[PDB]
């Protein structure tokens, strides 16, 4: 049987398989093949993972099923009692997805001496430019307006090493299933449907790569190109694109070339299929000898081989659970002073406390109970 493998392309190339081949088997093949380690390659088929123990024909995979490749090591630890309410992806070190680091300074001179009227509560006081207002204290600075940003928390950051905030990121507290796999993980991205769908990162890191794959990312005319809720849910195309940027350099440099490649296409253009060269080629309407060249091989343009004459070898090239789905919606009182033991009540978001005893006055963390510091202030200065 001849199964068709996507791995890093919208090219898929031919494997020979048997029935009693097991995904497993499989992989060894394709790690052999590309030299990449076994143990980090994961199979997907029509949306779904397919299983190491799996044979071809348990997997119901037929002559010409095209699966995916997609390199990935699965990790099942994680934590799912954390403290932190923000997530950056970190563009070095780290070049990942880590908990971030949430601090203020005046807009106006950009010193850490803006005194906020009251801390922030959600993400709109901490993404939205000019929201929250203070006063900076610097001489003659007439700053009246915070201005957020983020770092990294994983190691020590300088006051200039900022990374972009994930905010659609969270910590699940709630303990919420994921939509595709149905596992409980943290941290989950959350799309912006009505149903407000949780995904596991390693659930979106695979719905990314094969949809790159099939070339089924979305046009928005006022967005560019874009994904929505996994479900298919209408006006859920991610609008903060930068959460591509967390499929890793490799993954998120084949996202940011898909506008030049889909334009190309349009003009009746074709992509390279040698791994390494996958440019945009403008060759002659009718012509089948496709050779690269802007700034390697000659291919034929109907079976993507080597060019060959005569005629091409005969070997040639979605629907959510619902139950998954109703599961995976993110959306579906007084503490006492750590100090002096009266009883107060949360009004917001803020977790930043004041005691208002007036021989009291404690400013404390409302989640550890602990006086108000640096650390809970950039770790989880508002509950999300
Ligand atoms: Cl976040
Ligand atoms: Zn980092
Ligand atoms: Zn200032
Ligand atoms: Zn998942
Ligand atoms: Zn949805
Ligand atoms: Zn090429
Ligand atoms: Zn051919
Ligand atoms: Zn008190
Ligand atoms: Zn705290």
């Amino acid at each position: 049987m001849i199964v068709f493998v996507r791995f890093n392309s919208s090219h898929g190339f031919p494997v020979e398989v048997d029935s009693d081949t097991s995904i497993f088997q499989l992989k060894e093949v394709v790690a052999k093949r590309q030299g990449v380690p076994a143990d980090q390659l994961r199979v997907i088929f029509a949306g779904k993972e397919l299983r190491n123990d799996w044979t071809v024909q348990n997997c119901d995979l037929d002559q010409q099923s095209i699966v995916h490749i997609v390199q990935r090591p699965w990790r099942k630890g994680q934590e799912m009692n954390a403290t932190n309410s923000f997530y950056v992806y970190c563009k070095g070190p780290c070049q990942r997805v880590q908990p971030g680091k949430l601090r203020v300074q005046c807009s106006t001179c950009r010193q850490a001496t803006l005194t906020l009227t009251q801390g922030p509560s959600c993400w709109d006081d901490v993404l939205i430019p000019n929201r929250m207002s203070g006063e900076c204290q610097s001489p003659h600075c007439p700053g009246t307006s915070a201005e957020f940003f983020f770092k990294c928390g994983a190691h020590p950051t300088s006051d200039k090493e900022t990374s972009v905030a994930l905010h659609l990121i969270a910590t699940n507290s709630r303990n919420i299933t994921c939509i595709t796999c149905t596992d409980v993980r943290s941290p989950v991205l959350v799309f912006q449907c009505n149903s407000r769908h949780v995904i596991c990162l390693d659930c979106f890191h695979l719905y990314c790569v094969t949809r790159l794959n099939d070339r089924q990312f979305v046009h928005d005319p006022q967005l560019g190109y874009s994904l929505p809720c996994v479900a298919g849910c209408p006006n859920s195309l991610i609008k903060e694109l930068h959460h591509f940027r967390i499929l890793g350099e490799e993954q998120y440099n084949r996202y940011q070339q898909y506008g030049a490649e889909e334009c190309v296409l349009q003009m009746g253009g074709v992509l390279c299929p040698r791994p390494g060269c996958g440019a945009g080629l403008l060759p002659e309407p009718d012509q089948r000898k496709v050779t690269c060249e802007g700034n390697g091989f000659a291919f034929c343009r109907e079976c993507k081989e080597a060019y060959h004459e005569g005629e091409c070898s005969a070997v040639f090239e979605y629907r959510v659970d619902e139950r998954a789905a109703e599961q995976a919606r993110w959306e579906a009182t007084t503490k006492p002073c750590p100090r002096c033991h009266v009883p107060v009540e949360k009004n917001g978001g803020c977790m930043h406390m004041k005691c208002p005893q007036p021989q009291c006055r404690l400013e404390w963390c409302w989640n550890c109970g602990c006086e108000w510091n640096r650390v809970c202030m950039g770790d989880h200065w508002f509950d999300v």
